[PDB]
């Protein structure tokens, strides 16, 4: 499990990586993180971050207030599946989280015991893991895990999925978003051989089924809800894929 | 789009209602809402029930204080990346929320005026649309085919459908678009005899029942929601229309 922590005091960056390895051995489950005081080292941090990637952000960074809801907006404008919780003394500011339209999940005062400390960020660790793990309660929602690398996002924002030329990398596309991650083309593909929520209408295009609303023959395009004419389908490929897709009924 | 909401007083809950279609025609996003007061009924439309997109939610229900968050527990139980908003007159309670777990949009207070509300409301509803792809599950689609021919389009996107020149082939007129597609008006009919969702005003047009506004008698025209008045309908034809206005849309 993958964490990412803003702080800039290194008395409470010690403070949560303690509290983040005391949990790992108790709740055992593995914790690894990565932590910085700088804006634009920890920038560089969401560019390599996880799909549902748990957040520790601070506010009042290097002394600027409300400068940890830039980097909250920020990282929810691009990850849409992010887990932002915060961790600062400026209790005050709880009541703003909503004003930036960030879906944060807790703000934890970091003046309170060790002892209550320790249980506040447990429940954040222990909703993810929860959260992110099998659930059959849980509508149709995408989960893929390779070689460690998780993911699990609704299949209703999948338009397609795409090829990349670093190797075992694939790019998840769909509105106002796309993302980077861990995974074959080939593994998705036999584990949809039953399911079939997936297509392939090209050799690097892998599209979701259930957003195709109309199909380009002249222009040999796919035509997705809101018009996402970006995926080019083969003339032979698309023999299969129309019978399959007008047996809706 | 679809959204669900909880609220057991009438005079918040018609309060929203009312700003919720205000919105729906300034905005021209379809928006169809489910209101109830029981937790029963609203538990109901979420777990043994299928998709919604947007939930407004009252946290002191039927004497019950902290009832809105159990509730709120239950959406994110079965959607993980649901879209959750709080109205409620306990201003209180905000910072609360982050002890229940749900990852709460905007916390809405009822005591601030209507200029301000209207506002916030419009801020939830523009931030559904640019998230949720506008798929079968969010709203209808008129989905036609004609000896091969397909179209697939909204519905709150057509307007009338405008008769062409070259035979088997009709146009879709919308307030910024307009889209030529192979079918016949009395084919059309002959599909939406249980639909019901378009009706024939004159021989050469085909009238949406959702997007009009007003029937001018003076000049006998129909009007929609935005000034664009263009199909006909006649004296012969105008009573009929008249009643199925009132009768379906009050």
């Amino acid at each position: 499990m993958k964490v990412l922590i803003l702080e800039d005091v290194i008395e409470h960056q010690v403070r949560l990586e303690r509290i983040l390895d005391e949990i790992s051995k108790e709740s055992n489950i593995p914790i690894s993180y990565k932590t910085t005081g700088k804006v634009r080292e920890f920038e560089e941090y969401i560019e390599n971050d996880e799909v549902n990637q748990l957040y520790f952000l601070a506010i009042d960074i290097h002394g600027i207030e409300k400068k940890g809801f830039e980097v909250a907006q920020l990282i929810r404008h691009y990850n849409p599946y992010a887990i932002i919780v915060f961790i600062t003394s400026r209790s005050e500011f709880a009541t703003l989280t909503y004003k930036y339209q960030v879906s944060a999940l807790d703000f934890v005062d970091k003046d309170i015991n060790d002892e209550m400390f320790k249980k506040r960020i447990e429940q954040n660790i222990f909703y993810t893991k929860s959260m992110l793990l099998e659930n059959e309660d849980v509508v149709d929602y995408f989960d893929y895990n390779y070689k460690g690398n998780d993911l699990k996002i609704p299949y209703h924002d999948i338009l397609y999925i795409e090829t990349t030329g670093v190797s075992h990398k694939l790019r998840i596309i769909g509105k106002n978003f796309a993302k980077e991650f861990y995974g074959t083309m080939t593994d998705i593909q036999e584990k949809d051989k039953h399911t079939q929520r997936f297509y392939s209408p090209h050799k690097s295009f892998l599209v979701n089924i259930g957003n195709i609303r109309e199909i380009d023959r002249k222009n040999l395009e796919i035509v997705f809800y809101e018009d996402h004419r970006c995926p080019i389908s083969r003339l032979k490929i698309r023999k299969l894929k129309d019978i399959l897709e007008k047996k809706s009924q």
